[PDB]
């Protein structure tokens, strides 16, 4: 069946130009970063409030959404269409009016924000939980699904490092509208991910209605009915909330520890340029490595991959070597092997359902792929009472020490700060006596 598969070549061209996409604002953000003022509305504080309605309530109703009850037609296609267009139609906003920056925040500035929310949450779970849908082929699922960043792989190797210079000439004091004009550079290419899912995606729903109009629709809410999850949800969400704590003190802290090392540098030259050219690097290695095992144990490594470099620095401390120009570079050479950490994270959570929904053997599509994904990222905001307990009273003995070191010491802390968490991830995902063949299995299972 192409019909399937076309939903996917088309979506690749949502990942080449999704990623693309994010890869670009998100980027650009960092000369705005540079640019921060907002003179009557923009306190970091008041931003921060609009971002807890961002996330929460956004993914377990896009989950929610999917099939149409009172509509005979159900599918993900005007779903990542409600993504494509979303996303595309504040970047249009942010385009086309003259003088709108004169006006204050009550007006316009809301309508826009909503729609641009919306799309970060209707192209997380969209995405990874339509690929995996495609040939029914049972075991090689796995690895065909993290494959294709081949491509995305260019993008993020680029938009921080030659945009960049060329970008940096056009105007001055004008990123508001100087965004304006870039915004069509993105557009055409990431248009290019609307036009061609367009008139293509929307197939295995036409193919479903004309076979019975489906009490398959229903299904999908009985198996939310009948099992929510066998176990697989709830226990796999603990773990990724600690996951994302390790990507948002990265990318988030990424930034300022470039902002904030011991001494001054008039170059500012080597690091996380190169950095974010180094880390997908690794996309190459990893995603295709274990040649005849499984991607799990791979896995298993990389859980405690991300987690490593804290238990090397952690070592390393006990080393001692300059404290000075060392702790200016760190181990953050490592920093080169994370890349897929966070798809075989996202398939996780349906899986069971996957090849419990295969035991079914009908359809494919999915639910709970959206509350890891959504919950995780939340789950730092109760990390506020956490920092009381990291500093608190874990590393904290008897209270003399405070002299002799404190750029090693708050650093340390901060990296800490995740991998505390991320007791989660390996103890509950690793120790024997876990199961008989399980999803996981079904490919290593093929071995012997």
């Amino acid at each position: 069946m192409s019909i399937s598969m076309t939903t996917k070549l088309s979506y690749g061209f949502g990942a080449f130009g999704k990623d693309f996409a994010i890869g670009i604002v998100y980027m650009y953000l960092m000369y705005y970063y540079t640019d921060v003022v907002g003179l009557s509305v923009g306190l970091v504080g008041t931003l921060f409030l609009v971002a807890r309605i961002w996330d929460a309530i956004n993914d377990p109703i896009m989950g929610w959404i999917v099939n149409a009850t009172r509509s005979r037609w159900g599918k993900f296609k005007p779903w990542i269409l409600i993504g494509t267009l979303t996303n595309s139609l504040v970047l249009f906003l942010l385009f086309s009016a003259h003088l709108f920056e004169g006006t204050a925040q009550v007006v316009f500035v809301c309508v826009t924000y909503i729609l641009w929310g919306m799309t970060y949450t209707i192209m997380d779970i969209p995405f990874w939980s339509l690929v995996p849908t495609i040939t029914l082929d049972k075991r090689e699922r796995e690895q065909l699904v993290p494959f294709p960043r081949f491509f995305a792989s260019l993008a993020g190797f680029v938009t921080a490092g030659i945009t960049l210079p060329f970008v940096s000439y056009v105007g001055g004091a004008d990123r508001g509208f100087g965004f304006q004009m870039f915004t069509l550079v993105l557009i055409a290419f990431f248009i290019a991910s609307t036009i061609v899912t367009l008139r293509n995606v929307h197939e295995v729903y036409s193919s479903d209605n004309g076979v019975t109009a489906g009490r398959p629709h229903l299904t999908l809410k009985t198996i939310v009915g009948l099992i929510y999850k066998n176990d697989q949800l709830s226990c796999l969400l603990g773990m990724a909330l600690a996951y994302n704590i390790a990507s948002n003190i990265i990318n988030g802290f990424a930034i300022y520890y470039f902002t904030y090392v011991i001494g001054d540098a008039d170059l500012f030259p080597y690091y996380l340029s190169y950095a974010g050219a180094a880390n997908l690097l690794t996309l190459i290695v990893f995603p295709r490595l274990v040649k005849m095992l499984s991607r799990r144990i791979l896995w298993a490594g990389a859980s405690v991959m991300p987690v490593l470099s804290c238990a090397g620095l952690f070592a390393m401390a006990l080393a001692d070597i300059h404290n000075a120009a060392l702790i200016v570079a760190a181990g953050i050479f490592l920093n080169i092997g994370t890349a897929l950490f966070w798809v075989l994270q996202v398939i996780m959570v349906a899986d069971t359902v996957d090849y419990g929904e295969f035991k079914l053997n009908i359809r494919c599509e999915s639910i709970a792929y959206s509350v890891q994904t959504m919950v995780v990222k939340g789950g730092s905001a109760f990390a506020a009472f956490f920092i009381a307990l990291v500093l608190g009273l874990i590393g904290y003995t008897p209270n003399v020490a405070q002299s002799a070191q404190t750029l090693q010491g708050m650093q340390f802390i901060m990296i800490v700060l995740p991998v505390l968490f991320f007791m989660m991830t390996l103890v509950l995902y690793f120790r024997y006596y876990r199961l008989n063949g399980d999803m996981l299995r079904k490919i290593q299972i093929h071995l012997l």
